Order: C-alpha cells, then structure tokens, then sequence
C-alpha cells in the first residue's frame, strides 16, 4: 500500500525549457536552472500534499518543511535520474538540461556538481532499488526543521517515525539500514553548498545578468538564510 502510493504520486519528467542550440553561457545556464527549479517546486508541493499522513501536519508546518527540504529533494531526485538515465556520466537536471563537465564549469557550480555526481554513482554502487529510492526521498521531506521546533512538533515527529518504519519494512537488514541512512545523511552537506550558492547568487543577481523566479527569490531570502544561519538544521542519523 505505502509503495503503491509513492509510485502513484511520483512526478513525471519536468523540463527546463533551455535553448540547447545556443552556445553555453553562465547567464543562460543559470536562468534555466532557476526556471527549472521554479517549475519543479510546483510539482514538489502537489507531491508532498499527496503523501500519506502529510495533511496531519499543521498547515504552516507543511509549507515550511516543503521549502526547507526542497533543495535536498531535488539533489536526491537528480542524482537518481543521472544514475538511471546516463549511468552517472552526466548530471541529468532535466531532459533538456544535461550537464557535462564543461557546463559544470561554466555554471560556476563545479564543486557542487561533482559532489552530486558522486551521489549519483552511489545509487549504482549500493544498488539502490527504485522502491528504496522512493521511500528515502519521502523521508528527506521530513529531515530538516527549525531548532526552535515546528508549530506542531508532535505530529511531525510521529510522521517522520512512520516513514522510517516504512524504510525498515522495504529493507526487511541492519547493514542495509546503515548504508541507506549514511547515504541520506550525505545529501544534506550537498544541499547546503547549493543553498549557499543560491543565496550568494541572488544577492548579486543584479550584477551577473541572472533572473530569479518569484517563489525561488522569496524562499532564498526568507527560508534559506534560516538554514545558513543555523536556525533551521537537518536531522542526521549519524
Ligand atoms: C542555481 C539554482 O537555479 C538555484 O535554484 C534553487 C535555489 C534555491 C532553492 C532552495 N531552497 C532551490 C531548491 C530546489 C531546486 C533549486 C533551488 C539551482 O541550483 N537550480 C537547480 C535546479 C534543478 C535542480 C534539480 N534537480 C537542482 C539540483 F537540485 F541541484 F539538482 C538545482
């Protein structure tokens, strides 16, 4: 039942709308990454709200965790696509936005991309199944909260616990749980580097010819700083 649900609500492919007939440029690549992220958010919200038990959370907490977890969710999903689609040879951000090393360098996000490629390879090395991927991704939505707590911390704690239990079941074991939790923890530092990058870019957006979509600009200026300043922190297993 649980896996049936995750499979059913998994979003289809989301395209960036990038012009691949134009020579690569920092401005063009970043405008496309921004647009892609904005398009993806729309689906992340619909996805999250259709997750088992998600509606139990206080309305404010729902929006909050989606926004805090947004980067991590996409890093994880992107690494999986890269693994399944091109065996981690390139970063599959979208069917029309595939990054080779040249693009990684021109985007000025090289270090972050390399780390995501390593994550992509991990899916292969650990032979992560599509079902483990789905459950781990759902768990990622419940892996970052305010140090001060949510409006209804109890409901969140209950939900996170239940999702960990579903991962347990899909595994059923100790060694596997160790690997998977270690993998999940690895997503956080990567999302952090991207959060920092996004924040720095927004602040200087008017000087690099980059354009930021409405929702993304709000989240980067309201939510991301809470993460970078340590007011909102990921939940690590280890
Ligand atoms: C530079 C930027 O356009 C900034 O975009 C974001 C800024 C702040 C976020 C927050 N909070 C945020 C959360 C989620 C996605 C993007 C976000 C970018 O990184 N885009 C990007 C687009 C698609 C995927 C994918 N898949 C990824 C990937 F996750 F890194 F892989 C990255």
């Amino acid at each position: 039942i649980f896996l049936n649900v995750l499979e059913a609500i998994e979003p289809g492919v989301v395209c960036a709308g990038h012009d691949n007939n134009q020579p690569d440029s920092f401005a063009a690549l970043l405008s496309s990454l921004n647009e892609l992220g904005e398009r993806q958010l729309v689906h992340v919200v619909k996805w999250a709200k259709a997750l088992p038990g998600f509606r139990n959370l206080h309305v404010d907490d729902q929006m909050a965790v989606i926004q805090y977890s947004w980067m991590g969710l996409m890093v994880f999903a992107m690494g999986w696509r890269s693994f399944t689609n091109v065996n981690s040879r390139m970063l599959y951000f979208a069917p029309d936005l595939v990054f080779n090393e040249y693009r990684m360098h021109k985007s000025r996000m090289y270090s972050q991309c390399v780390r995501m490629r390593h994550l992509s390879q991990e899916f292969g090395w650990l032979q992560i199944t599509p079902q483990e991927f789905l459950c781990m991704k759902a768990l990622l939505l419940f892996s970052i909260i305010p140090v001060d707590g949510l409006k209804n911390q109890k409901f969140f704690d209950e939900l996170r616990m239940n999702y960990i239990k579903e991962l347990d079941r899909i595994i059923a074991c100790s060694r596997r749980f160790y690997q998977l939790t270690k993998l999940l923890d690895s997503v956080q530092p990567i999302a952090r580097e991207l959060h920092q990058f996004a924040f720095d870019l927004l602040i200087k957006s008017h000087m690099v010819s980059v354009d930021f979509p409405e929702m993304m600009a709000e989240i980067i200026s309201v939510q991301v700083p809470k993460i970078l300043s340590g007011k909102v922190k990921p939940i690590y297993f280890h």
